[PDB]
């Protein structure tokens, strides 16, 4: 048969015309309407996706159930199956626990990663009703969050857990009663006794054949060996959807008992090629627990690399004989397999072979020696023998969910009763264009006691065996030939360790016990949180809840899916989709375009290009930037046109189908090619105070050095989305959009178009997180959308894929810095001249800004009398870098720390000592002459070095150091100064409209937008104390260029501040209107004044609006205030590192944050902790890498690693200052956006720490750029290994930009 | 009356907090915003005309 | 509007009120969200009631920009307004009468 | 307002109206109405939230 049938939330779907290339996501959202389930990423990295499956399966005999991601599962690949997804277990009329239990939590901000770790907790419950706290956090192993931060969604889901004034109260939470689960779908049952048939799906372009038998399969690969096997699509979905691979026939042959068996015989374990990598985990597992650990050795090894291999959705659906096959050079299962000379069953129509995998079987890039018509049937893991010992090794840039840089299975076997070598296998990935043995290294070693002779011998035989060329794939080089020996290293101490227990401790020594760190598996205290804040006034109405913790308005909305972004707005039945078309050169003349393979993709309908824009092609926010490239590409990603066309399935196609033709220009990528060519954003900006002759010359001591730190791509889960609805009539035209800028989306598009601002709507319910990103790289979509919008009279609607969105859209600004300090013997600093350079790629956007915003935080807390800073901002052919969250604070702040860190080291004394003594007091001027006021930090210090018990933990470090000579630890304490309102100072306003209707209800809007930060939560709180009335009598919809007109950007941490002051005195005007019936009725409800008023013929509408009073800073004279007041905070922060992998863990991090009198502590923690998680990664994991030719290589979250639940401080500290009004902001709170996330440098300097102690152990004043990455620690960490690894020019994988 | 356009109603509901849109040809929105909202039972603010 | 043409002299009055070109003002539609609590289009009375509620919202725009005029008494409408937005001065104002 | 597209999931409702002047309703059958493509639902004043 042809017809595909499953179900949905208990739903049958039968799908007469069911397409192989269809995807179940794209089935539930657009076909069924269930847009409970988001596109994050569409890689399996992000988890947003993620829903549940149940099925009866026939081998097992009972109904299971497990997670997938919907973005990667074929829906023929569904056949009988039902799906649940979040929209099936609850809602907000009956919310499942683990709905109520994150929103309660407040685990839940934007919202748009919330469905999918929903759903991951749903299916463990599913799976274990009571699970070990330790189960709940490796259920979200393929879950992201870029909010929260992590700590409150396992907080609250701690509450499942055997083992498992305050924010929430778990005791209200209801318990979960899993009767009341949905039904297994009683006709799935009844079908399970019908034997399973070949199936047939014919699509547009690809066929799909799911084959009932191994003699279907076999007879089918004979006929066709071009026949592509799909079983999990974790590959091939990849292949497909992203290097745009075409295979037009299709067979799944996961249905066929043979391929998914289980067979023990008496040299291991044979699992058949489709078994799931989830059922060889769960089968080693047992027999790890009950055979002898003699007999274990590669079950043990084959576990340790599945540990660290994606999340539960993928490993569900991956098969074991999908991960050989593939044939990746990073295979994580391919160097143990090697290793242990796994035996492979290959078949054919007729054949039948036998093979140990060695290195024959990989004989080039992706390639296996099975012949075309052939099949893995099984794959044999042994058991180990007695004298057989078995470890396997895996580095990346984060342990979770991540591509090996280098990953290894490594054996020996001794001859018995010996410590002689008998045989012994190093197998690597990461070091070639496929796995390889060290065939020439380990032959030399046969017959060898196991010694410290052997141990130097294998060392130089790898470093001479394992070369990599300066351009390896991949890159760090240094690094990954580093690895390769330091894993040895482990494998040679752990073997020296069994050989002792296996009682040969005589023969080959004792450990010294200073080296058994080294050999430890990875492992995690359980996680210990603190959360500080202070109780209103007892004497406060229960109904006053401005500085009470209310949950975010839309929490249970999230939770539930029923929170509408804008791609879940239903299209309308004549919306066309768009696909942007981008430059693939950094510098080029566009010579020409064909449009002609465009044209035959069904459902095209049109190209843009700079022809067709009405008025001006001018746009961006200094009219520099092109609506669409017009005779010139200027960066990789730069967008020339954009296809029309019915769906975005066709438009992706038609896209592909326009062909342009290039000739270069001369490109500058890099800050140096920018400074080589003078090619600057404006001229040069600087601060400077006193006299730096006098400095230098009266300083006991002068250093100076570079600094160079690295970017980073926002990934709000949600990537950039416009709808744009034309009206037919005098230009009108509404869109719908995820911006923090409203204005200046209805501003460009006007100006494109040609009409007026008054003829443009913009509408914005909210974000899926902005963080800057949204600020304004927003509208090179949102202009787009409304052309084609406009050309065709038609709704037009474009989602960025993550690809896309991280190529177009840009990022935080790469900064190099060159300092010069002068200072003390004492550590005080006299004397400090910083050059700051910035890349700002091919447009200004808000560049000089955020060099402004550095220059102005160049200080971070020191009081210093001589001070010269500049900043140029480099013009450079890369995607145009904007805001960032923290918006230059954080890379000013860093190399103040920076030399700061090495003045300290220079004098010898501590650094918290010096640090506090450079301190800034109250009363004193910045470099910028505004003086500080309600100065908090000494307390926020005070606070923190003694409630973090620092001095006491320092002790414990310097003896963990002297203890153990392969980890170190580290321990920091750094404090913030942030300022607080926009730059520009005319940005410091804002307005609100509110309406209060005849039965008493409020509906207010303002100019700020929500993207999760809990804005329209605040905005409530404070309208609801101003008209004292309770929060439920008012309601904030949305935010629109229609309610409240000229809206500075959701922006400079301080929309709070600015919407709250306009929506309180918009509060007071109708207060005031009401005072007479109030008077007349001083009892009677407020529905009897509002009734009494209206029947009065009084307005019950008002605007209000505010400006923040005598900003305006002039760097001519050094005078006047950039700022309304400061925000401040300490964070003291304890890592351990791995010296041998560059690895670590943050063991332990303690928060005092100054927010003033907290508008919603919940939320205000909620930031403090999603701030400060965001640095971390900005800190020590997030990188981007870029071709020497300036095209990005990281374009999602395979290659960019943002922090995942595994990355977070084990024990997670935050305090909110108590008794600290700010009387100058609303109700005496401070904004917390952007203040909290410098704080994570505590982590990179408690890391700077830790890699002084390992250099110590094995040149002072050591280099360490950011982002401190396990590269980057291992390589500093030298030693015998790297000096064995240790030519321009000569081009490389990637350039340093 | 024999207006030309005959009475029309389109709603839209936005799946939150009980928000609905609705697109009228009506020369009373208010009672239109109210005689719904009492019926479903949600405050005016939740209803736009 | 129901063919009456209510917001083709609601554009005239405003257009007189603030003495720009009706060119420069436009009017979309009605709705709950922006003007609450209205009486229905009846009575005839719609143009007198409407039209002192937009004078009193061109009155409150015309003060809020007079110092701007003060200073450039020739400069044009757009020097006025784009000098009030970046001096912080709201450009949204609420007009009623009964 | 008929001029604005639908949705591509919009629905189309019709009014069932009394066919006399003063009666009590004795009963409603829907069956038939039932077996019409694309029937959804009749709405009464027992759905009335
Ligand atoms: C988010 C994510 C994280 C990942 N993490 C890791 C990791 O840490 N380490 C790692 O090594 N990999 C990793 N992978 C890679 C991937 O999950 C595995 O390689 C997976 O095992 C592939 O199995 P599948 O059933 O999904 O393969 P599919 O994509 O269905 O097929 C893959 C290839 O194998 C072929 N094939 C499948 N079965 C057979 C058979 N029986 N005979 C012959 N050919 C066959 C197909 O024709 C195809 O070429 C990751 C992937 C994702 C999406
Ligand atoms: N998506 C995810 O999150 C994860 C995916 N995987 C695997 O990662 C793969 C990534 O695929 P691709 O990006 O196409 O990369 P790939 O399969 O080509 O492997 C890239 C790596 O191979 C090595 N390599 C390749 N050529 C080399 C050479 N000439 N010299 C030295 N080393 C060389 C380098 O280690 C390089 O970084 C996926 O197909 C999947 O199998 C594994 C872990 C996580
Ligand atoms: O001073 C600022 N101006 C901005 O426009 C902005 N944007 C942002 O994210 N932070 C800041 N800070
Ligand atoms: S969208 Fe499926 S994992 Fe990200
Ligand atoms: S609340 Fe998790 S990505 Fe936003």
């Amino acid at each position: 048969a042809d017809e595909l049938v499953f179900f949905v939330n208990g739903k049958k779907v039968v799908e007469k015309n069911a397409d192989p290339e269809t995807t179940l996501l794209v089935y539930l959202r657009r076909k069924l309407g269930l847009c409970g389930t988001k596109l994050g990423c569409g890689e399996g990295g992000c988890g947003a996706c993620t829903v549940m499956i149940s099925k009866y399966d026939r081998l097992q005999n009972k109904i299971v159930h497990f997670s997938v991601n919907a973005c990667l599962a074929p829906i023929c690949s569904l056949h009988h199956v039902a799906v649940t997804t979040v929209e099936g277990i609850g809602n907000t009329q009956k919310l499942h626990p683990v709905q109520e239990r994150i929103a309660r939590s407040h685990g839940s901000q934007c919202g748009f990663c919330t469905p999918g770790i929903v759903m991951s907790m749903y299916t463990l419950l599913r799976n274990q009703p009571e699970p070990t706290v330790e189960e709940i956090e490796n259920a979200f192993q393929g879950n992201l969050c870029r909010c929260t931060g992590y700590r409150p969604i396992l907080q609250g889901f701690r509450t499942f857990a055997k083992d498992g004034p305050s924010l929430f109260n778990p005791e209200d939470f209801k318990p979960l009663d899993p009767t009341q689960e949905p039904i297994f779908p009683p006709e799935l049952l009844r079908l399970k006794d019908t034997p399973q048939k070949k199936l047939r799906f014919e699509g547009e372009r690809v066929t799909w054949i799911q084959a009932s038998t191994m003699e279907e399969l076999l007879d089918l690969k004979a006929q066709h060996p071009d026949a592509k096997l799909v079983v999990g699509n974790t590959e091939i979905g990849i292949e497909m959807k992203f290097k745009n691979m075409l295979f037009p026939l299709i067979v799944c042959p996961a249905w066929i008992p043979e391929l998914n068996s289980v067979v023990h015989g008496p040299e291991g374990i044979s699992f058949g090629a489709s078994c799931p990598l989830s059922l060889v985990e769960s089968v080693l597992a047992e027999e790890i627990a009950k055979l002898p650990e003699q007999k274990t050795e590669v079950f043990r090894g084959v576990m340790e690399q599945l540990r660290w291999f994606a999340g539960k959705q993928v490993k569900s659906v991956a098969s074991i004989g999908g991960n050989i096959i593939t044939a990746s050079p990073i295979s994580d299962l391919n160097p143990v397999f090697m290793a242990s000379g796994a035996k492979l069953t290959l078949v054919s129509r007729g054949t039948r072979r036998t093979v140990r995998m060695d290195h024959t079987f990989f004989p080039g890039y992706r390639k296996t020696l099975l012949r075309p018509e052939e099949i893995l049937l099984s794959i044999e893991i042994p058991y180990s023998k007695e004298g057989e010992f078995f470890s396997a090794f895996k580095q990346a840039s984060r342990r979770e969910d991540d591509i090996a840089k280098v990953t290894s299975g490594m054996r020996v076997l001794f001859k018995p009763g010996t410590i002689e070598v008998q045989e012994l296998s190093l197998c690597f990935g990461g070091m070639a264009d496929r796995t390889i043995s060290a065939l020439k290294t380990t032959p030399k070693q046969l017959s060898k006691s196991w010694n410290e002779e052997l141990l130097q011998s294998v060392c130089a035989g790898l470093a001479e065996e394992l070369q990599l060329a300066p351009d390896a794939p991949g890159g760090m080089v240094e690094f990954r030939r580093t690895l390769t020996l330091s894993f040895f290293f482990k494998f040679y101490l752990t073997v020296l360790q069994k050989l002792g227990r296996a009682d040969l401790e005589d023969m080959c020594g004792k450990l010294d016990p200073t080296f058994a760190s080294a050999t430890l598996l990875f492992q995690k205290d359980p996680p210990a949180n603190v959360q500080l804040f202070q109780e209103v006034p007892k004497d406060q109405s229960e109904e006053d809840m401005v500085g009470r913790p209310l949950p975010h308005l839309a929490a249970n909305m999230q939770a539930s899916g029923e929170a509408v972004y804008c791609d879940d707005i239903p299209r309308y039945e004549n919306e066309l989709s768009l696909r942007l078309v981008t430059s693939t050169r950094a510098h080029a003349k566009i010579t020409s375009i064909d449009t002609s393979e465009a044209k035959k993709v069904p459902g095209f309908v049109c190209f843009l290009t700079a022809e067709d824009v009405p008025n001006s092609n001018a746009t961006g926010l200094f009219n520099d930037e092109t609506v669409f490239a017009k005779d010139e590409v200027t960066c990789v990603g730069h967008i020339i046109g954009a296809v029309v066309a019915d769906t975005p399935e066709h438009a992706q196609r038609a896209a592909r189908g326009v062909k342009i033709t290039y000739e270069d220009l001369p490109a500058i990528i890099t800050i140096q090619d920018a400074i080589n060519n003078n090619s600057f954003y404006g001229s040069e900006i600087k601060i400077e105070k006193g006299d730096l002759k006098k400095g230098f010359s009266e300083a006991d001591n002068v250093v100076s050095g570079e600094l160079y730190i690295g970017g980073q791509e926002h990934f709000y889960l949600e990537t950039n989305c416009t709808i744009a609805v034309p009206k037919g009539e005098a230009g009108e035209m509404e869109l719908f959009v995820s911006t923090q800028n409203t204005m200046k989306t209805q501003s460009f598009v006007a100006k494109m178009l040609g009409v007026p601002d008054n003829r443009i709507v913009v509408r914005v319910k909210r974000m899926g997180g902005g963080f800057g990103g949204k600020e304004t790289r927003s509208t090179v979509v949102s202009t787009a959308l409304a052309l084609a919008a406009h050309k065709t009279g038609r709704p037009v609607r474009c989602m960025l894929d993550r690809d896309e969105d991280m190529l177009i859209t840009g990022g935080r600004h790469p900064f190099l810095a060159k300092y010069k300090v002068g200072f003390m013997k004492t550590g005080t600093v006299v004397a400090l001249e910083v050059a700051h350079f910035s890349n700002g790629g091919n447009t200004e956007d808000l560049s000089r800004s955020i060099m402004e915003r550095a220059l102005f935080h160049m200080d971070n807390a020191y009081k210093i009398p001589n001070i010269r800073g500049t900043g140029r901002i480099c013009k450079t052919n890369l995607p145009s870098n904007t805001a960032f969250r923290g918006f230059g604070g954080p890379q000013g702040m860093l190399i103040a720390e920076y030399w700061m860190s090495e003045v300290a080291i220079t004098c010898g004394l501590p650094a918290e000592e010096v640090r506090r003594k450079n301190m800034y007091k109250e009363g004193d001027l910045t470099h910028f002459n505004q003086k500080l006021e309600g100065f908090t930090l000494p307390r926020c210090w005070d606070e923190c070095i003694a409630s973090s018990q620092y001095l006491a933990r320092k002790r414990e470090v310097e003896k963990f150091n002297r203890e153990n000579c392969w980890k170190k630890r580290g321990l920091c304490i750094i404090p913030t100064k942030f300022g607080i309102s926009f730059t520009l100072p005319f940005l410091n306003q804002g307005g609100a409209l509110v309406h209060v209707y005849t039965d008493g209800s409020v509906l207010l809007t303002h100019g700020g937008t929500e993207m999760g930060q809990g804005l329209h939560t605040k905005m409530v709180q404070v309208a609801s104390r101003a008209l004292k009335i309770p929060t439920s009598k008012i309601h904030i919809s949305e935010t629109s260029t229609n309610t409240v007109p000229n809206t500075s950007p959701t922006a400079a941490s301080a929309s709070a501040d600015l919407n709250g002051q306009g929506v309180y005195e918009a509060c007071q005007t109708i207060l005031k209107r009401l005072e007479p019936f109030k008077k007349k009725k001083p009892t009677g409800p407020w529905e009897a004044w509002v009734m009494d008023a209206y029947t009065s013929a009084v307005s019950l509408s008002a605007t209000g609006f505010y400006k923040t009073p005598n900003l305006g800073y002039s760097f001519e004279t050094n005078s006047g205030n950039p700022f309304h007041y400061f925000s401040y905070g300490v964070a003291c922060s304890e890592v351990e590192i791995d010296c041998l992998t560059g690895d670590h863990k943050n063991l332990r991090t303690d928060i005092v944050m100054d927010v003033g009198s907290s508008l919603n502590p919940a939320i205000d923690i909620g930031q403090v902790e999603g701030a400060f998680v965001q640095g971390l990664g900005l800190f020590t994991m997030e990188e981007l890498h870029y071709s020497p030719e300036g095209s990005l290589h990281t374009r999602g979250p395979s290659t960019y690693k943002i922090p995942a639940f595994g990355s977070i401080p084990i024990e997670f500290r935050v305090s909110l200052l108590r008794d600290c009004p700010n009387k100058r902001a609303i109700y005496a709170s401070k904004a917390v956006g952007e203040p909290p996330l410098f704080l994570a440098s505590s982590i990179f300097f408690a890391i700077k720490d830790a890699i002084r102690a390992a250099r110590a152990q094995h040149k002072q004043l050591f280099q360490l750029d950011s982002p401190a990455t396990p590269e980057k620690i291992r390589n500093a960490c030298v030693d015998q290994f790297t000096t064995l690894c240790v030519p321009e020019n000569c081009k490389s994988w990637s350039v340093r930009i």
